[PDB]
């Protein structure tokens, strides 16, 4: 079931690149099953078995997981040319759907957006999984209301303006700086994708963060949300909320702004 038959596939257009090769879009032929819309991950020296171990060490660690805001693994195929096939979030990265439409979409699915998000990482947890990169640019967007968490490539150069502190000091990855990291999330989608820290050396976003100065509120963020980010970046991470608190909490932000 993991492996799958090439003669399945029909690879079509390039949609992005990867860092093992090219990423594109096409249909899954599915046995006795309608045809599904997939992202194909190609790679150009998996020739070399060494590669291809390191290729498809994504692929194992996807296998395990089944949820909806999750990008689902459907397959691999083994042979040269070796693919990892995926569920495909037609839509796109989440930063691009998000700069584009800065004066279009509305504040309710801005928080539908992180709400969702903090249900795949309650999940994550619940797995024992850390994840170790969560940002905007790791999110794809299913359709205008459902977003997926999409890049694996860290889990169980270094994202240091999203990374909690104890991260960058001792090299500590718990569930409590995957809220840090999903607070700068939250931080991006309510800023229409721009990035945190912009025009900063990430040296001086160490000091920084050692001094106490945070992100600051992203102009008509409710201030509820903000102050549920300010949480997320406790310096101690006993002090943060824990992912099951951020989803309830959400999801009452969420309901504040549907009622107007
Ligand atoms: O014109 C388009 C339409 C379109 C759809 C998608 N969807 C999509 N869904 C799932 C995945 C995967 F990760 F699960 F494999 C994926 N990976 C390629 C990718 C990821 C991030 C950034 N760039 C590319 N991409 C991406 C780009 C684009 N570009």
């Amino acid at each position: 079931d993991y492996e799958i038959q090439r003669e399945r596939i029909e690879l079509g257009r390039c949609i992005g690149e990867g860092q093992f090769g090219d990423v594109h879009q096409g249909i899954y032929m599915s046995p006795e099953n309608p045809a599904l819309a997939v992202a194909i991950k190609t790679c150009k020296n998996c020739t070399s078995d060494s590669v291809r171990e390191k290729f498809l060490q994504e692929a194992l660690t996807m296998r395990q997981f089944d949820h909806p805001h999750i990008v689902k693994l459907i397959g691999v195929i083994t042979e040269n040319p070796v693919w990892i096939i995926m569920e495909l979030c037609t839509l796109g990265e989440l930063r691009s759907f998000l700069q584009v439409r800065k004066y279009s979409l509305d504040l309710a699915s801005l928080i539908l957006y992180a709400y969702q998000l903090s249900t795949a990482l309650a999940y994550l947890e619940s797995k024992r999984f850390v994840h170790r990169d969560i940002a905007a640019r790791n999110v794809l967007v299913s359709s205008n209301d459902c977003v997926k968490l999409g890049d694996f490539g860290l889990s169980r150069k270094l994202p240091i303006k999203w990374m909690a502190p104890e991260s960058i000091n001792f090299r500590r990855f718990t569930s409590a700086s995957d809220v840090w990291m999903f607070g700068v999330c939250m931080w991006e989608i309510l800023m229409h994708g721009v990035k945190p820290f912009q025009g900063v050396k990430n040296n001086d976003v160490i000091g920084r963060i050692e001094n106490g100065e945070r992100l600051p509120m992203p102009p008509n963020c409710p201030p509820t949300l903000y102050s549920l980010m300010t949480k997320c970046w406790a310096y101690d991470p006993s002090r943060r909320p824990r992912f099951t608190e951020l989803k309830a909490q959400l999801s009452t932000i969420l309901e504040e702004e549907k009622a107007q």
